[PDB]
């Protein structure tokens, strides 16, 4: 009984982030909200992607009525589709604090930066999963101020020269949120 | 000796569900009924499916003679057929409360939802299994009231561009019901 | 009349309501005693109501003797697929010959197996397995002047927790 | 209705099935309730099934009054040599006059003496002394329009141990 | 059905035997159930036989409705001077109107007061106070096609101590 | 050091069988006899198979001189031949009590029912083994009476559209018997 997911863990390093602590007072309640959003749909045309988890519409939508929200768990998944087999394609993944000057074309020049060969060869199909190291990141996704070391995702796709009819893989980002403190706004809608 | 069945477990989250409390009286007789019913037969044409485990034949018929039925174990499984090798196929799966407004066309936008690449000689063919987290669903598949958190199954299937002669895999749902309190009905058939 | 096992101040209100007048024309009837006049008006001032006793009865009448009439009843959980055209196929099955001509006798009774279906006829939620009655009259081929019998439903309700409605009328 | 002495999760399913429609033509019937529709479909998903209660009933109907009809029943161990043409010769013997014309009344019942025959209607082995019913209709010399009565078999089953069959339909 | 007080392996065999077929001609019958077919054949292989239960029954039939028929029964100690022409004069007295026309219903039963007469129907000695039945049919003045009813005797025997006879047939 | 056999265990459920116990007396001696019989030789033409282990000639032949015999261990094996590689084929297996109304075309509609893709893709070659659950069956293969819940095997083969030159796999049934009590018959032969 083996698990259908496959892991390619990103190299780590000790890096604490500055974070504002709530004013002395009565602890407020708190819920947690899970989420999975689409990031990319590559395979056909060479394309890169560099998004800041802090602003994914999914997150945007959930934290809507709370003034405080942090990232419990976060991570990217690469799901090879029915094209991945016939169209091996290169994929680059790298979690970097939104406050880092790197671009997707520098994945392999950045410490964590990884390169994958989604599809083609033997065993090149189980969905990949790269857990974002909030340990190194700045998990504060919504606060009293706007932080900078917030989690940012990088992606680089090197499509086949003779492109596949359709996308070879779907790239989603998932995680769980932990938010609290109501934002006294208009709830009319 | 390894097991010919690989499982891809859906990520969960703490989510309770209320449920009609036991009516005053003495414990009642009860039975458990296992079951497996075909939900899909694809690989040949793009097609999605969104059925409520609460109403699938095997269940639909087993509960017919009781006023109450609860799911002991429940899970969906994909069996690649002899076409699976020649025709890699994308299959998406997601368990959500029958009360979730989610459509299979948006599985990858729903927390749990996952998508697999069943097929392609370049890799494994063991039956994939996605056990429905009843911890999250509303296990009461049949009762005195009409709960709505009841388990619902989402499937999405993108077939090969140049479809295979026949289906590349059979998608079935298995489980065990715990029923009791006979429902007066016509047993003629 | 069969078998098969498996703090708030409350009151008990007995009742009987005419459910069907027949014998003059073949006819099926599938009513859920959970909504019959009496019950309706009785539970009107409460939020919780359950059946203590429940049963159907057919009062043979004057015509009964001059016009034999087949009549069937069958108690069933409102959440059940059975239809009147199939009573003797059901467990609560039961058929009669009301006014088996020159017959006479008190009205036939048919205790509803409540220990076999949600007897809460009124609550905070909407139940399904509530008691539902199935009638099946098949009048004489040559219709009678009036009805050969009166089918009524009698029972007792256990209610409590006042419902803040208008008590005008 | 007579006398003469001598761990696995189970459920209880009640039932009633029309065994015979008669009154229009003399006829004998010798069925083994161990195989009647209801029972058949009910035990379908188990490997062990036994009878909790069992009895036959005759529902006099509309014609009953206009066409007296002799009808006989007799419960007997399926592994018994008796035939319908000889009911009153048997202990379970019992005869009626269904629709004794202008009669009427609920249907006649005849409890089967289960404590007198293997009530296991389904098992790992094939039993013989299982319950078998004997019917014996002798219609009016001048046939009636329709049947004078409906003979049904009602009972409760005690089952358990799922049988791995197809639950498609 | 009345009142008035005052080691060896055994088995119990139940039974029913047709004692009389009538309704077509006035007739008296005075048989001692101690010697009826069933009993006869049953006690055949024992030396000691006693009655556990015993009673007479009349199965109204098809003709019953078209031909009312007076019929009388009376259980009496075989060693008793009473005759059928005098049943209502006896304590076990009992009369009916089998096929009281347009009547119908199960067969009439008449429990024999065994705690009132030697129930040993077979023994080492010849008893006298054994159970004896008295029947008294008085058919319609205008005879019916067939018999209006069947009079049978049912009971249970308690036997023991094998009788060394031929078990060929 | 991995084992060349591969296992695909059939879903179980609690189901006891009625079984006659020997009359009070002196326990008799008992031997055990192993056995492997051919069941099917598919791959070339679509074909099904539904046999009752209780009457396999192999069993028939062994229990020949004993009036009592039960199934110690029982199971099916699918051995892909030199054709399995080039001719992926579908196989359905399901153990069901001889007293169950199911047919091989209903494998996937029966609780245990499994579907395999013998050959073609990667790792689709090690011999499969489906152990019959005597736990659920009626192990009594030869007794004082004839039982019904005896073990029965179901098989369904979906051969390649363009059939292989020869069979793609050999299907055998194996097990060990446990018998005792001599059947006083004529041993002339």
């Amino acid at each position: 009984m083996e698990i259908d997911k496959e892991l390619a863990p990103q190299d780590r390093t000790v890096t604490v982030a500055t974070v504002l602590p709530a004013v002395p007072g009565p602890s407020p309640l708190t819920i947690k909200q899970p989420f999975q959003s689409e990031v990319l749909f590559a395979g056909t045309k060479d394309a890169e992607a560099s998004l800041t988890i802090a602003n994914i519409d999914s997150v945007s939508t959930l934290t809507t009525f709370y003034r405080h929200a942090s990232l419990e768990s976060l991570w990217v998944t690469i799901h090879p589709t029915l094209q991945a087999p016939t169209f091996p394609t290169t994929v680059g993944v790298c979690w970097v604090p939104a406050q880092s000057p790197v671009t997707p074309a520098q994945i392999t020049k950045t410490y964590g930066g990884q390169i994958f060969c989604i599809g083609g060869a033997i065993q090149t199909l189980s969905p990949l999963i790269v857990k974002c190291p909030l340990e190194m990141m700045q998990p504060r996704v919504k606060d009293s101020i706007q932080y900078l070391d917030s989690p940012k995702l990088l992606i680089s796709i090197t499509a086949q020269p003779t492109a596949p009819p359709a996308s070879t893989c779907i790239i989603t980002v998932s995680g769980t949120l932990s938010m609290h403190s109501p934002l006294i706004t208009d709830t009319s809608t």
